[PDB]
């Protein structure tokens, strides 16, 4: 019924958006952590993809999923929408210092390493490019605006289909 | 300026219609390549704005004049406006009153809009779409270091398809007004 | 044609000198943008050559004429020549007598060659290099689907720096003659 | 004295070039296989990089190395040269069917997957782009010419510095 695939730059507030959306529609939030557990029955990746596909296509469940190539995997399911959440450098830096209790220099390095890792993971499995507007239905930069605004824009999008 | 909206777009996406709808909602002018072709056709310039410095490097004069029109209207006259294309999100980088949005669509939706707009068949529609998009990407990536169509180049990107032009316009207005 | 050599290059790399040295070694003409500006300035064309089909899509006439000059000289007149730039490796794709080579250099080497060539300082040299390279990349990637400067676009790429122009030229000749 | 860093598209003949060059100069051929062994004293990657660096910079050894970001790692060692070996699609296909005893369809899929994996590995650790001419001193497409010709062009390059 509603599947929301969330991509995000590290420290942009993408998890907070994902969660707020899941609370709004009262549906589950799936992540890497959950899928890691729930698929011990690159090999890992096939199991996770096939799981997201079960839930989407056959079980017809509603959920939010962060990452996991979900927008590529769920690509012909007419009930899923995707969004990529980004942020201002300074907004992200503060979010990552706070969450991880680290200094500025290290925050910035974590951001760069994590965004490289996401990009690599996504672009290996998908033909589309991580972070490019064509890969998603909506992209929102959090900075000029706050997480709640991003979340509401996404619900508007979804509620108006 | 008080509100400046810089719109980029894929050909056929409905991006002009969104730009128009926004200009009407806020009752401000809509500037385009067409208008700048007119009003921008008549040493101090190193405001360290990348497209201009780049334009100046020895080896279009038109491009500079248009950039400078846009920069003056935004920064010196403090006018509010909508500007489509023309590297405006890059030029007006340092202006904290500027928002930018990239409008895109799915193939079917765009091809339908283009055939209908241009009295053309599917084949042609899709060729036009690819040419104009390459054209805009080339113009943009020549003058800017950021990448045409990349989410990081903009504040908002909205794909028109699952949602219509009115829904995209409303979402841009919400972004703007909640800032 | 019997031998056709299509040369691409970074600005300042020594690529014109290699093209010249090759043309002299094989005693064939050296065609450039300059010459094509002259000799190529005066319906059948869908030889399914990508740059031409792309050029034809409705929305440069010059570009078509130059592509067609190159294509005719290669394929119909069977002439041997060196051609710098002008998308020649793409245009002459199907001609099994064509080799292509991309010439590049390290920064120091290029900046030195450019300052000396253009009576210019370091700062300017490096700005020129970046502008011309963006210019060539844009021209090339607009008309072709392959990527300017990517090794897959060419048969050979040689960085001039650790080795001189004579060494690069010899290596291209070895490639050609051992085929 | 001489360090040769070899990159390559899967099935292009890059290993055969690397080996022939090592025989020519009578120096060792290091690969992933060797480095895998010789560095149990992404964590793995640091150990391998630091090993290549020892051999290069401190021990001053001569060698050929395939892959392993060697051109990036050995970047200010004025005695190393890099080359990227590529191939014609049809030449590569036959080389991979023969070596791996597989059909055409599968050869082509192996090529695509292996080239994606190399690209990802390289582009994660390096700032330069796998396969781009600027990343290397020489790039050669084997197809119009054979492995021995590629190998000789590289020796010319090296011998003329
Ligand atoms: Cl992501
Ligand atoms: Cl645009
Ligand atoms: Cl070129
Ligand atoms: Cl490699």
């Amino acid at each position: 019924q509603i599947i929301i695939a969330i991509g995000r730059e590290f420290g942009s507030g993408g998890h907070l958006v994902a969660k707020k959306l899941a609370e709004h529609y009262n549906i589950p939030l799936y992540s890497k952590e959950l899928l890691d557990e729930v698929a011990k029955d690159q090999d890992i990746a096939i199991r996770q993809f096939n799981f997201i596909r079960k839930k989407a296509n056959e079980e017809k469940e509603s959920f939010v999923i962060v990452g996991r190539c979900a927008e590529e995997i769920l690509s012909d399911n007419p009930n899923m929408i995707s969004a990529f959440i980004l942020g201002d450098k300074d907004t992200k830096t503060k979010r990552v210092m706070e969450r991880e209790g680290v200094d500025e220099k290290t925050a910035l390095n974590m951001m760069k390493k994590m965004d490289k890792m996401r990009k690599v993971y996504h672009n290996f499995y998908c033909e589309s490019k991580w972070g490019d507007s064509r890969t998603y239905d909506i992209c929102i930069k959090i900075g000029k605006v706050d997480v709640d605004t991003a979340t509401d824009m996404i619900i508007k999008y979804i509620d108006s289909r």
